[PDB]
């Protein structure tokens, strides 16, 4: 769940 992709869950 690091990724940037829906909001913030770039981490």
């Amino acid at each position: 769940r690091l990724y940037r992709r829906r909001f913030v869950v770039g981490r």
